[PDB]
C-alpha cells in the first residue's frame, strides 16, 4: 500500500520525523477548524491561525465549549457528508455531540484496530459495549469489519443481551476476542461461574480481552487476566469525541497515537501546554473533517512520558489516573480509587474478591466487598492490614454475602426478546402486552 | 456480483427468469452446509431450476437444531457478522452474513419509496443486541449516505425522553422503529411538551416493521405524526427485508432477490400466490443458504397489478394476529380488534390497549384521558356489537396505567463503574451502574 494516506507504526524512525508527520497536517487542520461556527466565532475580528508555528498560540477547547455548541456548532462540513452522529456518556441534561464522515470513520477504525494481539478473519469478536448513541459499540464493530473478524454484537445495558446469554455465546461460538469495560470482564467471569463454567479453563479459544473506559491499575488488569486463564487484557484510552488516542503495547503500557493527533499536557495552574509530564490530556486530532478540535481538553489527569519502553515503539506512554478533581482525603492520607483497587486486587485470587465499593467519610474509610463465607474473615483482616501498612487511614471494612452487591438475577436470568402483543389467550399473562421489553 | 434493481424486468416471465438463472448457484451453495449435505446424503441433490420444484421445506426447528453453524456454507473467516433471532432465548436461532451478503441486505432495506438521501438524518430506534434490525437500518443508512443516529432500543442508555429530544434538536427526517414504538414516541413527545402533529416539521417519514399492522392503525400512526408517510416492510433476522411498501400503501415482495411461495401446512403444497405460510429462498447469500425456509407467518400473496406500477406481487401479513379465538358465537383476531380500537376518533387519544380472549367474553382495557373515557368505552362496545357480536368487558384506564409515566419521562445518566464515593454520594451505582 504505497497508496495509503494516513501514517502507520513504523513510518517514522525518530521523534523529529514524528513531529514532521504532525506539523505537515496543521495547515489543512487549521483551515478545516475555521469552517465550524465555533472557531469562526472564536477568531472573528482577528487573523486566524493558518501555519504549524501559529498552532503554539491556539487557545484550549473545553468540554463546556462542546456542550454550549450542542448540537452542530463544531460542524465544519455539510450535514450531507456525516456518516454517524454520537453523544457522550455521563450527564443526560447536558449532552456532548460528536459526528464523523465516512473518511473520519476510517481513521477511527484504524486506531481501534491497533491491538498488539492483532484482529484477524480467524477471530470471532464479541462487542459487549453499548450501541445506544455512544460510539464504543460502533467503533469496535467498525474495526472488526475492517480486519474481517466475525462481529457478534452483544451490545451492553440492553434487555436483549443479559450476561447469562453472553456466557453461552462466549462458549458455544468459540469467541476469540471481547470488547467491554474492566467491570464487565469481572461480571462475565461471575456469570460464567454461576453457569458452572471456569473462566480460567472452559473458554480455550478466548485469546484476548480488549478493554477501556475505566482507570485500570496493573494489579487489577493482571488479576482480570488470571481470572480468564492468563490471556492478555489489552487496554486502550479514548472518548466519543476523540476516538482511541492510546493503546497497549506487549509490555502492558498505553502509547499515544501521536501520528493521528498532537497530544499536549495542560497544567491548569500555570496554563502551560507541554509535550510530556503530569496534567490534563489535550488532543488535536489530525485526520477528521466533520468536527475539528483544536487543543481539546479531555480534563483527564494523565502522566505522559517520552522515556523508552521495552516494546521499542517510537511513541510516548500515558498513564490515566482518573478525572481531574476526583480525589478524596481522610487523615493527611490521599485515598484514590486506584490505590484502594491495588489493595483489593492484591488479596489472593482464591478469596474471589471482585466486587467492592468504598465511601470517604471525613474521619474513616467505609469499604464493602463480596466474598464467599469461608474466606470472608481472612479477606476483611488482610485488606485492613493492607490499608494500615499502605495508607494508615482509619477504616470500617465489611465482607458481604455473594448476591448482595451483584444480584444472582443479573448473573443467571434469561430474557425472551418479545414484541408487542395486544390479544392474549385466557391462560397467558397479558402483562407483556405494550411494555414487552 | 450483479444484483437486479426495480425496473430490470418488464414482465412476470422476465422476473421468473432472473430467479431461475440463480438457482443452480443457490442449490450448489446450500449443499456445502452440513444441514443440506446431510439432507441429500445418499441421494443425488437438486442441481437445476426444474429440480427446485421438488425441494423439501426448511423449518425454524431445523435452524434451532443446527445451532450454531449447521447452516454454514463458507469458512468462518468469510463471516462479517453473526446474529440471533428475537423470541425464545432457551432455543436460539443463529444467522450470519459475509460482506457481500450484507450488500444484498442493505439494498433490500433501502428500497423505501420515500427514498433515503444524504439530506436525511435517520434515527435507528430498534435493538443492536444480537438481532439484525438496528444493524440492518444502520447499513442501509450508510449505503445511501443518511446521517445515522444509533438510538438502539431496550437499552438503559437511550430512554424515550432522550429519543424525543434527539428527534426535535437534530431535525431528524426518518425513523426506524416498530409500530408500538411510534405511539410510545408520540406519548413521550407530549410528556416532553412537544406536539407530534406539529413540532417535528423536518420529520418526513417513519419506517416500521416487526408487528402485524392494519391499514387503520398505520393511517392513525401517520395522523398522530402530522399525516407523514408510515412506510412498512416485512422481514426477519434470518432473511432480512423480503417486502416493502409502495406509494399506494401495499407491501411488494422483493422477488428479484428471493423466490417467494405460499405453503399449505395440511397438504404441504407450495403455490406462487394465495393464502398460507410465507416460504423464502434467498438468491444472493453465501454464508447461510436457505432452501424454501418457512417463516411460518400466515400471509396472502396476490399477483394483481398495483397502481405503483412495480411488477411484483403484493403481500399482507396476518401472522399470529390472524389466528382466531372463539369467544361468543364469533371468532376474534388481533387484526380485527386493532381495526375497531384505531377506528375510534383520533381526538380520544386511544393508542395503548390489550385484550384477553376468555371462552365466554372478550376482556379489553385501553388508556384514554379524562374526559373522553366513557364515550370511548361506549363507542368501542357498540363497534364490537356491530362488527363481531362477542360479549365484552371493556375498561377505560387513566393514561399512565398500561404505559407508566416513568417510561415516557425518565432520563438516565450513562454512568461507568465507580468504586470510591464521597459521603454525600449514593454508592448503589458502584458495580450495578446501568
Ligand atoms: N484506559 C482508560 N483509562 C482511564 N480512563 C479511561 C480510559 N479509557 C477511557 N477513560 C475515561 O473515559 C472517558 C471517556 O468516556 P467514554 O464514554 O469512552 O467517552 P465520553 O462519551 O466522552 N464520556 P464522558 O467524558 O465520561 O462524559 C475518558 O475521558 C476517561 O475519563
Ligand atoms: N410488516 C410485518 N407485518 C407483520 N409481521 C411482521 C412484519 N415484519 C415482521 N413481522 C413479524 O416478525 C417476524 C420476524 O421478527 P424479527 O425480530 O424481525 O426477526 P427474528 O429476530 O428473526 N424473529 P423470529 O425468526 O420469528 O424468531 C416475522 O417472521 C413476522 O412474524
Ligand atoms: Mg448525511
Ligand atoms: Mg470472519
Ligand atoms: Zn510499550
Ligand atoms: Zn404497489
Amino acid at each position: 500500500a504505497m497508496s495509503r494516506s494516513r501514517p502507520e507504526l513504523g513510518d517514522w524512525s525518530s521523534p523529529a520525523e514524528l513531529a514532521e508527520l504532525q506539523r505537515s497536517q496543521l495547515p489543512r487542520v487549521l483551515a478545516q477548524a475555521l469552517r465550524s461556527p465555533f472557531y469562526a466565532a472564536r477568531y472573528r475580528g482577528t487573523t486566524p491561525p493558518r501555519t504549524a508555528d501559529d498552532f503554539a498560540g491556539v487557545e484550549v477547547t473545553a468540554k463546556q465549549d462542546l456542550r454550549d455548541q450542542y448540537p452542530f456548532g463544531m460542524l465544519a462540513v455539510g450535514r450531507e457528508h456525516l456518516a454517524t452522529y454520537h453523544e457522550s456518556s455521563g450527564t443526560a441534561g447536558e449532552p456532548t455531540a460528536s459526528y464523523y464522515t465516512e473518511e473520519d470513520w476510517t481513521d477511527l477504525a484504524e486506531r481501534f484496530a491497533r491491538k498488539w494481539t492483532g484482529i484477524h478473519p480467524s477471530d470471532t469478536f464479541l462487542v459487549r459495549t453499548p450501541y445506544g448513541l455512544v460510539i464504543t459499540g460502533h467503533l469496535a464493530q467498525a474495526a472488526g469489519r475492517l480486519r474481517g473478524a466475525t462481529v457478534v454484537p452483544g451490545d451492553a445495558r440492553s434487555l436483549a443481551t443479559p450476561l447469562s446469554r453472553m456466557v453461552r455465546v462466549l462458549k458455544t461460538l468459540d469467541v476469540t476476542l471481547t470488547w467491554c469495560n474492566p467491570t464487565e470482564i469481572t461480571m462475565l467471569a461471575a456469570a460464567a461461574k454461576a453457569a458452572g463454567l471456569r473462566p480460567d479453563q472452559d473458554f480455550p479459544h478466548l485469546r484476548a480481552m480488549f478493554t477501556a473506559a475505566e482507570p485500570l491499575t496493573e494489579v487489577r488488569r493482571r488479576r482480570l487476566s488470571e481470572i480468564w486463564g492468563g490471556i492478555p487484557v489489552v487496554e486502550e484510552y479514548g472518548s466519543t469525541e476523540t476516538g482511541t488516542i492510546a493503546g497497549q503495547c506487549p509490555e502492558g503500557r498505553m502509547h499515544l497515537w501521536a501520528d493521528r493527533a498532537i497530544f499536549e499536557v495542560y497544567d491548569p495552574r500555570t496554563g502551560t501546554l507541554s509535550e510530556a509530564g503530569r496534567g490534563q490530556m489535550v488532543v488535536t486530532p489530525l485526520y477528521r473533517d466533520a468536527m475539528p478540535l483544536l487543543r481539546y481538553n479531555l480534563a483527564d489527569d494523565v502522566e505522559v512520558s517520552t522515556d523508552p519502553c521495552g516494546c521499542g515503539w517510537l511513541l510516548p506512554t500515558v498513564t490515566v489516573l482518573g478525572r481531574a478533581g476526583t480525589g478524596h482525603r481522610i487523615g493527611p492520607a490521599t485515598v484514590t480509587q486506584q490505590r484502594l483497587e491495588e489493595l483489593v486486587f492484591s488479596l489472593p485470587a482464591a478469596y474471589e474478591v471482585m466486587f467492592w465499593r468504598a465511601k470517604a467519610h471525613p474521619d474513616v474509610l467505609e469499604l464493602e466487598f463480596e466474598a464467599p463465607e469461608p474466606v470472608r474473615q481472612r479477606a476483611v483482616k488482610e485488606l485492613g492490614a493492607a490499608l494500615d501498612r499502605e495508607l494508615g487511614v482509619p477504616h470500617r471494612i465489611t465482607g458481604l454475602a455473594p448476591g448482595t452487591l451483584v444480584p444472582a438475577e443479573a448473573l443467571t436470568a434469561q430474557r425472551d426478546i418479545l414484541k408487542a402483543r395486544y390479544l392474549f389467550a385466557e391462560d397467558e399473562d397479558w402483562d407483556k402486552a405494550v411494555m414487552y421489553f
